């Protein structure tokens, strides 16, 4: 019971509260908090936000919170992972490991890459891009004025010259799923930050430019590289490989920690690879840089400095690429070790796929188990150390909608024309934790024309879940003469639902079914964390319904659903999908 001149701040409370506090009252959380410079900004997407408290969604239940920037937990971090000697690691692998990827080299490429015009590296560029301890400025501002001296560093570096190489080290800020974590009892409150290590965007300009096209794989010379790939359209073409066998079953890889894995001589086998598809002018400019990273003295944050034996660096250029295409060597070279296969002939029995050090592969039951269980042993010792499981072996999928990849599984989908595919799901409580809290940082207060950009990045990924796919439509549904926002994953032009239809190949309101006994899993979570009451569901499609209710054409009538209640159907006119300030160009 609280005094009446203080009840008034109760027309504010918008969440349960968090405190925990034991003789003091805690009536709930605002909607609004402090600035890390004081200012008052918004914990969550307006628009998106009240929608969905509209249902019984509490917004305060999304397995979702901060990674800890405090510099304690911050070197924790730092000895915790990157605090190791480098694997130990057999004679031969690397011997055998080069074999392998000339059983996977194309010739047709070999030796001909070269530097790129200023007019392609900044194309995409994220000019924010960090500046490093003991450099001034930040990339665009060295694309602006120092760009002249970025092309001596290449210089230097092609004559494999004196350049004095080390990488900054912070902490990550950003939001992470603690779905696992709060669906069994430890409620963390926060997540220990990741340690990004890298360049000094000059050196970053300069690697990248000269080693563009291995580096963001234009080419795609990496064996199954799904890094340019939408995750929308993946499953479908690997359902297709995994119906070409008779007994089908799926092993994923999971290496702890890769990057802190990567050894001196995977660097080495990597600067090789490179020198193949580059010509001869520049394999002085690999090598060089190569050996830099062999060893890379680090300045943390806070100034302390450690020389760490060349692991991989998350920053550096080369990491997807480099990772990647070590990744799929290492996995094929533990397969066939397991298995007996020869190299030459992995693709006859087996077919791959990597996203840096994330990745499995598919071949048939037989081959499969022997690979996941002698392979925990052969990999660890080739110095990629496996997760350790309760089962002992690798992680086995012998159901297709069981293949986890990139934190997604495939979600079964039945087209009216009775047709089918698959497409990326994942459990719904993560898809709204990240609809939710996803704020573009274009810096600015943003708009509804981010909101929409962002419900319909979300809608092209997420069309298969109902509560999801009304919920953009809502949002989409808004301001209808106010374009969307580059600055999410993917943008439309013209019309949204058109657009939907540019790259999904189907029109929204043809979707008719879902798997059920898929979806249904993918929404058990919600409810064992409280994220929706068993009203949600109605209530938005209630509010879907109000509003394609009236003769016209809506855009919320293209879900099957709402079309029926509303007896209305939606009659698109074109769109074309486009993605935004880019981190690697997906060919759509």
């Amino acid at each position: 019971v609280i005094r009446e001149h203080n009840k008034w701040i109760l027309k504010k409370i918008r969440f349960q509260g968090n405190l925990n506090t034991k003789k003091m009252l805690n009536p709930g959380k605002l909607s609004e908090q402090l600035d890390r410079e004081g200012r008052k900004r918004n914990i969550y997407n307006h628009q998106i936000g009240t929608i969905m408290s509209s249902a019984g969604i509490r917004l305060e239940k999304l397995p979702i919170v901060r990674a800890q920037t405090d510099t304690k937990t911050f070197h924790e971090a730092i000895r915790d992972k990157i605090d190791k000697s480098e694997n130990r690691q057999n004679p031969e692998l690397h011997n055998k490991l080069l074999e392998i990827f000339h059983t996977i080299a194309q010739p047709t490429l070999k030796h001909t890459y070269g530097e790129v015009t200023w007019e392609q590296l900044e194309a995409g560029v994220n000019r924010k891009g960090a500046a490093g301890f003991l450099e001034k400025k930040n990339i665009g501002e060295v694309l602006d004025s120092e760009k002249h001296l970025v092309e001596q560093l290449v210089r230097d570096l092609k004559a494999g010259r004196k350049i004095k190489y080390y990488e900054t080290a912070i902490p990550k800020n950003e939001k992470r799923d603690v779905s696992d974590d709060w669906q069994a009892g430890d409620l963390v409150v926060e997540k220990r930050p990741r340690v990004i290590q890298y360049p000094e965007a000059k050196t970053r300009l300069a690697i990248t430019k000269v080693m563009y096209n291995w580096v963001k794989q234009q080419p795609v010379v990496i064996p199954g590289y799904e890094g340019k790939t939408p995750l929308f359209n993946i499953f479908d073409k690997v359902r297709k490989e995994w119906d070409s066998f008779n007994e089908p079953v799926a092993v994923s890889f999971d290496t702890k920690a890769w990057d802190t894995q990567v050894t001196s001589k995977d660097l080495q086998l990597i600067g090789e690879i490179q020198k193949y598809y580059y010509k001869k002018e520049w394999h002085k400019f690999i090598d060089t840089i190569t050996d830099h990273m062999t060893e890379v003295p680090v300045i943390t944050a806070d100034g302390e400095v450690y020389i760490r034996n060349g692991q991989r660096g998350s920053g550096q250029p080369d990491t997807s690429a480099g990772n990647s295409m070590l990744n799929v060597l290492t996995m094929m070279y533990a397969f066939c070790e397991s298995t007996g296969v020869p190299y030459k002939s992995f693709n006859r029995v087996a077919r791959i796929h990597v996203c840096g050090d994330d990745g499995f592969l598919i071949t048939e039951k037989g081959l499969g188990l022997k690979f996941a269980n002698k392979g925990m042993q052969i990999l660890h010792e080739a110095g990629k150390p496996q997760k350790i499981t309760e089962g002992e072996k690798m992680k086995v999928a012998y159901r297709f909608e069981d293949i986890e990849f990139c934190s997604h599984t495939p979600v079964p989908v039945r087209w009216s024309d009775n047709t089918s595919s698959h497409m990326a799901g994942r459990d719904t409580a993560v898809i709204l934790s990240k609809m939710a809290t996803r704020l573009d940082s274009s810096g600015e207060r943003g708009t509804t024309a981010y909101e929409k950009a962002v419900a319909f990045s979300f809608l092209l990924m997420y069309s298969w879940n109902p509560l999801v796919r009304r919920i953009c439509l809502l949002v989409l549904s808004q301001q209808p003469e106010t374009d969307p926002s580059k600055h999410a994953t993917y943008y439309y032009k013209g019309d949204p639902i058109g657009a939907y239809k540019d790259v999904i190949g189907r029109n929204l309101s043809e979707l008719k079914r879902t798997g059920f006994e898929k979806l249904a899993n993918l929404n058990l979570s919600l409810s064992t964390l409280g994220v929706w009451t068993k009203h949600t569901s109605k209530r938005i499609i209630q509010d879907c319904v109000a509003i394609g209710k009236e003769e016209g054409n809506w855009l919320v009538k293209p879900d099957r659903l709402i079309s029926s209640k509303t007896g209305h159907l939606y009659i698109p006119d074109k769109g074309f999908t486009l993605q935004g300030k880019h981190y690697e160009q997906l060919q759509l």
